[PDB]
């Protein structure tokens, strides 16, 4: 069926061996939005799913296909789909409950599902669904978020580069979920800093994806353990996959916008390593 | 703390480089059994927690203190345990709710349980609980599970080496878990081989831990891609990791008992990929 | 003239970093078999050569050409020829004598022969000539040996999976060599380990040819130093060369016959380093 | 003899295989100021002599030893000088001729002077003189060089995180030097990138010296081919080499100041390859 | 324009794992004359530039083409050039000046010269111009120098197979040069050995040009770290690039002549560290 | 038991890989020849032994002891002997029989001698034992072999440094033997190359040893295979080992004489691969 992108998971030791494009190829995700299609990552890293659906002349859905292609009979037999739409109005159709998704409008679609429909309301200015799928042992209500439901909030200074509004979609305040937690946030114009200092956490893992970045644009994307740092230079709407024993922090030459997605045994936010800057220099 | 040995996460293309002590290192648990103490090993390979427990002065429990070694405020607040005893009469307590668990009597404990206790009828022939240990975000009832509740079955042939009796304890038709599921294969005397055909399956993973073996005796427990494979020579109540892209089947010096526990996205056995062993050679 | 498969010596400090395919390319001898053709391997592990003659439509014959190969008159004008039949009856002529060699009946060529002429009686099931051949520094008597001559022995049991028959055509107890050795062993139904436990010999080197194994069976052939052994598997009727620092044991699917050749500087069977397999782990 | 930190050559295929502490190593001067003494860095890249002077209880000079380290009479018999005090009011005397070196200031030391003694006018902000000397072939008049002499221009704005004032003391506009040039550039508070967009020059190299760091701040240094980025993290006062076939671009958590050094084949600052950001990623 | 073979500098650690052909692509100079062509190789070893030119039915010249290349208006806008000639009489013409410059005649360009125009005076028997060419910072007077001004020396003895004659056409004690030094040694018949005792020197590099060879016979040029010395086979008319941290000695099958072309920051001749061969074995 | 210095056989490919401890550590012997006692190296390149006795105070003997360590009853129960004495008069007695070898005088032991005891006849000017040691299969007859007997030769010239006496004292034209060929090459002074052009033979192997050399002298032997060759720099009185894939020529910085002996499955003198030198520039 529709082609599937496997990264396997990595050992500390190996990746440190890894040149630049080795570390492309084993974190980075080039194309996450195609036109008409949908994009498909499966990563041996707590087995999240990551991807892009950009429907324009036609809808593209998931479900029973899919489903044989993890053995199961469909998509969301056992995981859980968290969906954040970065561009034009859309709509999300879960068995025949059609969802209305505007431009930065969430869904979180529930264990159970069966067939998952994305579709774009004005082909000049299609949605762009970027989604995280992970295993759910539970079924929790398929539910809407919008951007109110939300409660921003902004942080930062422009001396530290790290002006910046955090917005927390999926997250226990919000909704349940099995494991998946994701959040969206917006640095100022003019500020480049994201997650610093950084930190690391052994019992979760995280993707980060960029977008809204100018086509001159690049994002310094800082991982690896903290005393062997290495980076993936990425451009507009391309994500990085985080070991749980690697950082993830990043610096544009511009000012941007990125997704955070999370999975692990645990939901505890502080259960972390933190790292101060100042340690790794 | 009580210590915790800690397993990485393995790529294929590093894996092929270990030498023999480098396999030993990442995949083999030399030690399961230690006198009124419990192991626990935490594999990155779908965060599986195995190790084994054997009381004999005094009980061991597992409860609190490992709980926030994981983050969390008890060992299973977000997991669920699979338990067989092959050794003497036992029991084990589940917050306060005794349960006889005699010898291949097994316990399934589920989300939510806070304190879990072990203990030995007889010093002299003291129990010997194996365990694996996995995220669960649905709570299923705690189970105790005998062998005249298991349906055992008799297959292979001497000619093939594999004449065996496979019992299994935690699956779908003994009971509801999240994603583990355990069992245990006893090879007929004089035969050597499980597992043959091997397969893979790049949705699960599995643990085998081998034992009732002789002093003098040992498996060849073959593992790696199947077209790349490895072997670790292992001996009596050890056990070995298994990536989802290798192998896992063993031959032993003289026939032996073992337990394989599985986890992963789904509980469909069929969703693998056989390997004819003429496709090895 | 005639293809002849080079093998050079090996270090085992550079065996030791061979892939799956590195170490059949260096130690596996994949056609022994080549309908009216004869195989030859040259080791310079002792500089043994080894080979299969299979006449079907014609004879096949080494004299001339191959000797000159060697730098040399004739094939066996500084060396001594080993060759057991494995297949229908046919005849063996050395030098114009005509010898009848039918299934399992062995013929020792010495130093001095010129040339040596293979045939199959039946075509419909052709003789199946293994060879091997070491430098001879001095003339014995050439001899054909039955498997009467040869006394075989029944040793093992089936507990351990070694209930097998041993065959020794050359050897001292039956002729003078120079330094070839060579024996068949036929495991019973259902037995499938070999040399168990293993061995290591300075002074000698062995080669392990495997055969009479369903097309649905392998052996998987154990080699290396005892505290790093790896393994290639291996198929109905090919050959494996074992350097001095290395062992050679092996272990089927299925019950299967093999041969062993072995030359060096001495035939004092005794003169060898056990190894309990207890000790590989 | 006073210590010299001698650094080889060397070739991008070596460098792209060194890991985090092999980069700093090679390319990393971590002490650059140490308390009444010099610090001095030898470069087989065009053998170009980095270090500080930080004198606070005693004066500190080069000549007659130094020069004998080098196989000449005297530190600077065929070499040329360029110093700039970052730190208090200090002077700098050539042969006997005082020259008073403000905060700022700077002095270019052409080739025949024999001694150069470097003083501090105040013991509680001693000055810190940064120097980096190259081999030169031609006498030029020794010159004091101040701000006003200099023209600083500001370039760079915020959106880009560049906004800063480039202060270039040694060029041909200012004065006669055989190879050796060197700048002085300030991000504004908030501002992050130097050298962005990036470049190559293949007949020249460059030395950058970060300063004006706070205790907590860090700069990530990008260097390597344009396809091949690596980067070492720096914190206050320590400089970084540069081959010729890499790029040179550092990335501050904090706004900060450097001095760059330059010297090759020739002087013309628009012979480079420019590195458009958009082709790392 | 005119294809520039440029070889990278490269660090002693990385040079000794460089194989057979690694150490021929990096060092090794192959094709010096090319008919009608001028051949030209810069080393980022101190930057010096080598080749030959072959007039035979047209002239030479090096200027403006070649400076752009460089980043400047012409080749010797900022650089120095020898010129030793082993082969027909020829005229060298700087700037409409024309030297005649016969068998082993030479000729020194300053700086500051634009144009430089090489030519053989008979097509039979033309001209061969091995040249060296290097950063200059002052002009020097053009001057072509003789055999009889440069005043040969004979040393060595057959014994010690190192008899020869030295001639240092480019030395203090005959004119003024920036850092650039030439001389041309030639073994006595059946003497092979040249540089022996060997010697390293951090501050200068060496390139050697083997020549006047017969078309069966080669030079086994010893080079690398006295500790770690490696060869290169070479045959007539190739040159060789040495690093500061080498060895640079040959000796030759049969008898045979070489130039030596020596750059860095002193012309301190005795400023090295000479090699005892006994402390090589 | 006495120290046996073992040399495993080795790949071509892994020879290439190896610095140049690492050649010297598998090919090279440094030290043959220590005061009143026996050195021996066993290689497994076709099992030569070689080694020097130098009676100073007592008398040496090789024959239990040494069979025991090679697993048979006496060191030459399946070997033969070739001994070359290139120190002052001594003798050997071969289980009682004593033979007078002054100076350059050689004995061949045949297979069957129990003791052999080396004996030097002035403790001021001991004899020098260099003997090389071979399996065999025949026993010939022990004889005394001396220059007169042998047919010197006079080859080469001083053009091509290689005018040399060449003494063949085990060859087929003066003796039988198994496998074992020995002789003394010795160059005239002033010249400095052996086996010049070089050669390979894959059936036969060569051990060459040097002596005869001032003490400030060394020998650059080449080895490896003819386009990927590197070098070994020996002193005085010290052995290098020879693969079937690899040349053997070498080059002193003086005169010197050498002794080479060769084994292998044939004594075909000419059939070999002879290698140009050309061919390896
Ligand atoms: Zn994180
Ligand atoms: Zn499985
Ligand atoms: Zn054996
Ligand atoms: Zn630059
Ligand atoms: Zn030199
Ligand atoms: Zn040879």
């Amino acid at each position: 069926g529709s082609a599937m992108d496997v990264r396997q998971s990595i050992h500390s030791a190996h990746a440190k061996t890894l040149d630049t494009q080795g570390l492309r190829n084993e974190f980075l995700v080039e194309k996450v939005f195609v036109a008409d299609e949908y994009t498909m990552v499966y990563s041996h890293i707590d087995r999240i799913i990551v991807g892009g659906i950009m429907p324009i002349t036609k809808t593209v859905s998931v479900g029973g296909e899919v489903g044989k292609q993890l053995g199961v009979s469909y998509f969301l037999e056992r995981r859980e789909l968290g969906v954040i739409n970065i561009g034009g109005a859309g709509t999300i159709t879960v068995d025949g409950q059609c969802y209305e998704i505007g431009h930065r409008d969430a869904l979180y679609v529930g264990k159970g599902a069966k067939e998952v429909v994305f579709a774009s309301i004005d082909t000049g200015t299609p949605a762009k669904f970027y989604y995280n799928c992970a295993p759910a042992h539970t079924t929790y209500p398929t539910k809407k978020v919008t951007p109110d439901e939300v409660s921003p909030v902004t942080l930062g200074d422009n001396l530290t580069s790290n002006r910046r509004t955090i917005n927390k979609y999926f997250v226990p305040d919000v909704l349940e979920t099995c494991q998946l937690s994701m959040g969206l946030t917006e640095l100022a114009p003019g500020n480049l800093w994201n997650t610093m200092p950084c930190h690391t956490h052994e019992r979760r893992m995280e993707v980060y994806f960029y977008f809204n970045m100018d086509d001159d644009a690049c994002v310094f994307h800082m991982m690896g353990q903290p005393q062997e740092t290495r980076h993936i230079v990425m451009h507009n709407e391309q994500a990085v996959i985080s070991p749980s024993w690697s950082i993830h922090s990043g610096v544009g030459t511009k000012a941007y916008t990125f997704i955070w997605g999370m999975v692990g045994e645990n939901q505890v936010f502080d259960d972390m390593d933190h790292v101060a800057v100042k340690e790794i220099c």
